[PDB]
Parts: structure tokens; sequence; C-alpha cells
């Protein structure tokens, strides 16, 4: 309702939502940047995090206790797991888990924190709002697992691995299921709407380079018309 | 001088230097428990984080911004790579970063997070302080390189792999590195006092159930000393 968070990594991936603020206006703390404004007739806090699990949770944590948001929506570019999907594609997350957690020496699950949830749950009336939105852009999308870790998925032998491990697993990248352990902690209600920049393979750091600007245009274009329906 | 956080991971390794305090008092947030009190003639505030990086980020990011700390303190036990350590002994800090920490594929070294520093650096007036206080107390100990990640090291294989690409780390465990990197981003002084539970290998879960309480009372008994002459 009231008050809606949005959180994204790197600087090309927030700069589309802020320039279509009206009445714009920036605020500082340690290295965080927020951008307070007004969109499709919504008051909107725009947090650019950087990259990585500590930088997402860090950030997280600021937002919730400064801005007292109704709900978070986390947007930015992903690697491919699932063969049926193109460069450009929407992902929208249902559950989210870690791929580099190992606590199996004492019995817990491959993926699993000590004392935590084996994974965290999305929002159900945000998936089934979104999901209507993507019909009516006309924009292939896909709902399902997304997994992330603290490296960047760049050959055969590292997807493979992940494959076998997680074979229901998706897409693959660094900050949702950190952001998501956080709002789990303090009660808030989160989705993810990322778009496709690469396949997670030898080619990798090559599409990345070429399609960063792409996947942020369909992932932005995306959540502007959900905020209009909220 | 006149404010002194601590942090701790499990309640086993809080529980000896919370029943030090007089007049004690105890407030809650989120899962974070924090209890208030004097310790040798000085004001401090003990937190429980819960296990891993998010945990710890969180954690620190609240001390930090709701009682305003001149200095932190890290507390607790961890596993030896170093051929010469014993069970028992205590571990001084002077750089700390991560082994689980992969963007090689656009140029970064191995560890390193994306537009940070490769390691991040313990303040040197505590270190020297630290060090003269575990002569008095006759305690074995030792200052070098600590190393982080989300996974328990209970295997030949997986040690092998660490000393390999970090040849001149002294030991490994679950939150030093992310405290770390919050303070870096909030400007505060850092410092880790842990002690020995386990060597690492193919005996570490056995080792770590006889031996958790010993590295507590170890390293517990260094930082009471410690806050006497702060």
């Amino acid at each position: 309702g009231s008050m809606i968070g949005i959180i994204g990594a790197m600087e090309e991936e927030v700069t589309i939502l802020k320039n279509k603020l009206t009445q714009l206006s920036e605020i500082s703390v340690a290295h965080v940047k927020f951008y307070t404004g007004i969109l499709k007739d919504r008051e909107v806090v725009i947090t650019q995090s950087g990259i990585g699990k500590v930088n997402a949770a860090i950030s997280t944590t600021l937002l919730i206790n400064k801005f007292k948001p109704d709900v978070i929506i986390n947007t930015g570019s992903a690697g491919a797991l699932d063969e049926s999907l193109n460069v450009g594609d929407v992902l929208i997350s249902d559950d989210v888990k870690y791929h580099d957690a190992d606590a199996t020496a004492f019995g817990y699950e491959y993926g699993q924190i000590p004392q935590m949830p084996v994974a965290f749950q999305s929002s159900k009336p945000l998936i089934e709002k979104v999901s209507q939105v993507v019909q009516q852009q006309q924009l292939t999308a896909k709902v399902g697992l997304i997994v992330s870790g603290d490296s960047f998925i760049g050959s055969v032998e590292q997807r493979q691995k992940i494959k076998k491990a997680f074979p229901n697993a998706m897409a693959v990248e660094m900050e949702a299921t950190a952001i998501a352990q956080t709002c789990y902690q303090f009660n808030v209600p989160f989705v993810v709407v990322r778009a496709v920049s690469d396949l997670a393979n030898g080619e990798a750091e090559m599409s990345f380079e070429a399609f960063l600007e792409k996947a942020a245009v369909s992932s932005s274009q995306t959540v502007e018309a959900l905020v209009s329906q909220l």
C-alpha cells in the first residue's frame, strides 16, 4: 500500500527508475545511496546496495529501520540455468536458497544456515499481480526457484555442479537470498523481478558486457507497471 | 575508551561474560539479543548474533547505530590451519579475508568482493595491548591471517584446497570477515580474540563436541583482562 522500497546492486540497474521520478531527493549513509520521490502516483525509496551478500544485508537493515516500507521489490540482472530461457526474458521468484552454504557435518540439508529454514518464500499476492502484468505488456516470463552465492558462474564445470545438487533451480545471482533472509528476521513481504543477461557458461563474461543494458530495460519496465497497480 | 561492543555467535560463547556483569539488563530486536551492564569498571554491550555472514552483518549494523561504540571485539571458537597449533591456544587477527568469494572472470583477485579491498586490517594499538596481556596470564597465543566462509571445514580434501590457495592463512571460521566489512563501511576500530576448538580435518566434528567449552574459557579469560586495560 502506502510506502514502496526498491533495491538494485549497480548504477546501470537503478538509473532508469531514478530518471522517471518527479521531485527527486538524495541521502547518504556509509556506502549506501537512497533516492526519495513519486512514481506513477505512489511514494517510493530507491536503494543502490553494492555487490554480494554482506553489502545487500547492510543496505536492507537500514532501509527497513529508517523508512518503514510496507513491501520490498529486488530488480536487476541474472544467469539462466533452464535450457528453455533466452537473453531478455523476465524472472519472478517463488522460493530462494543458497548454493554455497555447507554445515552437513552436523546433519543439516545442503544449502541451509544452522538454525534457519531450508528456503525462504516470496509473497503470493505479489506473484499473482505481477504474472497478470507481464501478459498485458506482452513480455516472455517464468516463475521458479532462484539460488544465490558470493561467486560469478562463468564456466561449464561450475554450472554442471550447481544443476546436479539443485535440479529444480531456474537461474543464479549474488544478492536475492541475503535480502530475503533480512525480510524474514523483521517480518516484511518481499518479491524478486529480474531479467536474463547471460547463460552462465564459458561465454558468460562476453554475453554480460553485451546484454547488461537490455536486461535492465526489461526488468525496469515490469516494476514501473506493477507499482501503478499497488 | 568510553563504550565497548562485544560480539559472539552461539549461547555457549557469550554465557561466561554475561554472568560476570553487575546490574545486567536485556533488550530484543528481530532475532538479536543485547545485554547492557558493567564489567571490570567499564560500560559494555554484549551481542548474540547467530551463525554465518548475513546474521553477523544484521547484528553489527544495529549495534553501531543504536549504541555508538568506540571499539568492537569478536570472541568464540575456530579451526587450526597451522601445524604448530594445539586445542586451547589463543588466536589474535592481523588481517582477514574470504576463502569462498570468486569474481576472477572480471579480473579481480581470488577472495575479493567487486569494488572492495583485497583484505581488511585490524587496529594496531589493540593488537599491541592484547599481546602484552597474553604474556601476563601465561596462555600460549599467535598473531596472523584468519579466513571466513558459509561452510564448516570438516575433511582433509576441504582443508588442502584452502591451504594451496592461501598459503599464509593460520585458522578458519564463519563470521569475522563479515563483521570487519561492516566496521570498514562505518569507520569503527575492530579486533578478533578467539581460541582453537578442532584441527579442521576428518576428526573436526568429534573434536568440536569435546572441546567447545574449553575454547570459550580461554577466549573469555583474555577479553575480561583486556577490557580492564582500556
